[PDB]
């Protein structure tokens, strides 16, 4: 018999920062969609409601995973899951730092700036990591807000390394509008980024979640 991990590790927020941060989500979405420069983009294919484009939203509270482990049958979830630091942080509180929200054809998410203490807790072998792309460990780290229907697990993670990799480079360009949380950036290709004139700091709990 061998103990059946979880089904992923990460940050669970608690019910107060959670609903804080869904409901941040919703106005930008809201506020995105009726925003002239991306009406602008998108009638360059009338009015797309984005809370229902991303439909597919997590169901339970909002969270940042680390290591999916699917229970054992993900690579890396043993190794992972009997680290040092994961069983020490166990149950721990965290706050976790939000910079950015950010949207594309796919996605829609936060972008989770880690401590050096709560990277100690990144995965050391996802499949497509930060530094395979150019950028410093643990950018991948996010809070998924909501998913287009078709778009699997993961996608959330990936789309910021592409958009943090049109930051890096410059393609940022000036703010082509403003929000109230926040200066508003077209990365082209469906693709921007709400950069919060405060970040947003939410409560979470470091912990496994089994389904
Ligand atoms: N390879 C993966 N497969 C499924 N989920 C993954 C994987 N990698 C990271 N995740 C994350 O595990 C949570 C539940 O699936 C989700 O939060 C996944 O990331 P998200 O961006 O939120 S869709
Ligand atoms: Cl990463």
């Amino acid at each position: 018999e061998k103990d059946f991990l979880p089904l992923y590790f990460g940050w669970f927020l608690t019910k107060k920062s959670s609903e804080t941060l869904r409901k941040a989500g919703q106005v930008f979405l809201e506020e995105l969609g009726n925003h002239k420069a991306f009406k602008k983009e998108l009638r360059h294919f009338e009015k797309l409601e984005l809370v229902s484009y991303f439909g597919k939203r997590p169901p339970g509270v909002l969270h940042c995973t680390t290591k999916f482990c699917d229970y054992g049958k993900a690579a890396g979830a043993e190794e992972y899951a009997q680290q040092e630091v994961v069983k020490r942080s166990y149950g721990k509180a965290f706050k976790l730092s939000i910079s950015a929200l950010f949207v594309t054809p796919k996605t829609a998410g936060a972008q989770v700036v880690l401590t050096d203490q709560e990277l100690q807790l990144w995965p050391s072998d996802l499949d497509k990591p930060s530094a395979s792309e150019g950028l410093p460990p643990g950018s991948r780290a996010h809070v998924t807000l909501g998913c287009a229907a078709d778009v699997q697990p993961v996608q959330t993670g990936l789309d910021l390394l592409d958009i943090l990799q049109q930051v890096k480079g410059g393609s940022q360009g000036e703010a082509v509008g403003e929000l109230p949380r926040g200066k508003l950036y077209s990365l082209g290709k469906g693709r921007w980024m709400l950069s919060l004139t405060k970040k947003m700091e939410v409560k979470a709990i470091f912990t496994g979640y089994y389904g």
